[PDB]
């Protein structure tokens, strides 16, 4: 009944598993927000507006998936949306301690909202984002891990 | 605009830590199934039925979960009671490996069976049937950890 999460995240750039989460994160709850995080701490390698681009057009078939940057803490995004839900991606073990961390102290900024964890498909369970570039960045076939345009944005990139 | 989850587990009792994982999950999906195993591989202290009992007082504050037994495999249970979400505790880093493992199978089993993983209130981020059960069997103090109708039960149990 009137559900809406917020997925956060990098989003440099946009990857098929991040896809598949929020892919998944459609299909059960009413409204989904993927959240672009502005201001990382991290120097990303495209710019806010060129991943909510890539991201708008990766998500474009998904109804209700609306793509939106935000500066603040995600916790206060999630206030400002109206969000009771908050989508997170677990991939491995050694992230799951930071997840309980974060979910722990988000519930402590905002205690309605409720973090949600989802597992990758098998097929993405081994991608990085960070591991895709470093393979692009030195001449590696990365095109089975990206959408077509992320895969062409990321090919000029390197250039 | 419709979803339905089941939360198996053994419940051999429910928790306190439970009670926080079905309350959250009810407040997120239109309907949710406690499924209780009726035959775990090992000999729960309560029966089938007693572990049922306790369950629906425990939930009976809460208007769309309702406790029912079953005996397969939760994959099929889902099936026939037409759920598309699976409600999993993410309490251990230890318990994430399986944890990922059986949401793998359970995609082979049941491809349209969404896993939905949440963390409990810190809390409950300590405790388990097993330990509370341990605690109790050697005369220890356990109220803060079940609901009054479980801890009472558990009492006469080992007394």
């Amino acid at each position: 009944m009137s559900t809406k999460a917020i997925y956060p995240g990098t989003f440099d750039p946009i990857t098929n598993g991040h896809i598949d989460i929020v892919t998944r994160a459609a299909s059960m709850f009413d409204k989904v927000v993927l959240a672009i995080a502005a201001s990382p701490s991290k120097k990303p390698m495209f710019s806010l507006d060129e991943r909510i681009a890539l991201a708008e057009q990766a998500t474009a078939h998904l109804v209700n998936v609306e793509v939106i940057g935000f500066s603040d803490l995600m916790a206060n995004f999630a206030r400002a949306q109206q969000a009771n839900i908050l989508i997170r991606g677990l991939r491995a073990v050694a992230d799951f301690e930071y997840e309980m961390q974060l979910a722990h102290m988000n519930r402590h900024l905002m205690p309605t909202l409720e973090s949600v964890f989802l597992m990758p498909c098998k097929e993405w369970s081994f991608i990085s984002s960070s591991l895709v570039k470093e393979v692009a960045r030195h001449q590696g076939d990365v095109s089975h891990f990206l959408p077509a345009n992320v895969h062409q944005a990321l090919l000029n990139k390197l250039k």
